[PDB]
């Protein structure tokens, strides 16, 4: 079986966080991003996966990946995937990506799935040597059930938005 645990919303980062050092990539690791391990129960065999979809535009590309745009002056790298950080896939694009393989758990048990979604902020352009972003929409992860399992009447799809930051120059 599967039913939907978490939350709609979903907030990447800490709020009012600020990290400091064209493009230039920001080292920030996993400190912008959003990790629940919790979104879905499943359970007796239940097949799932994640697919996620970024909705920023694209203003670049960097190592294959692409550079989403906030500002004129503030892009982003993001990642989306299973729970672990270290499991993030690359995002590229606008459209649905497949983010997390998936995994079926025991016939005659039951677990959960999660996700998660990082960013690295990206200076464009240069400017008090301090750049502030507002909260803003960054996407959505679905959840992709395979071999046969069903959504059944769950919600199968969270949102994520990017909460406020502040990059020092
Ligand atoms: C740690 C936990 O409680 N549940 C994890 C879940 O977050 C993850 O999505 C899934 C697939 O890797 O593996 C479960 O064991």
């Amino acid at each position: 079986a599967v039913s939907f645990i978490g939350s709609t919303e979903n907030d990447v980062g800490p709020s009012l966080g600020s990290y400091s050092r064209l493009p230039f990539v920001y080292d920030t690791r996993n400190k912008i991003g959003y990790q629940n391990a919790n979104v879905w129960h499943i359970s007796k065999g239940f097949c799932v996966g994640l697919d996620g979809k970024v909705d920023l535009p694209v203003v670049g590309s960097l190592d294959g990946q692409s550079i989403y745009g906030l500002t004129e002056e503030v892009g982003l790298l993001i990642w989306m995937g299973d729970t672990k950080y270290s499991r993030g896939t690359a995002m590229s694009g606008n459209s649905w990506e497949n983010v997390f393989s998936g995994w079926c758990v025991g016939a005659n048990t039951a677990s959960t799935q999660g996700l998660s979604v990082r960013v690295t902020p990206v200076i464009l352009k240069r400017n008090s040597a301090r750049y502030s972003v507002q909260k803003t929409s960054i996407g959505s992860i679905r959840m992709r059930p395979y071999n046969g399992s069903s959504a059944g009447s769950v919600q199968t799809t969270v949102n994520f938005s990017l909460n406020p930051f502040t990059l020092n120059d």
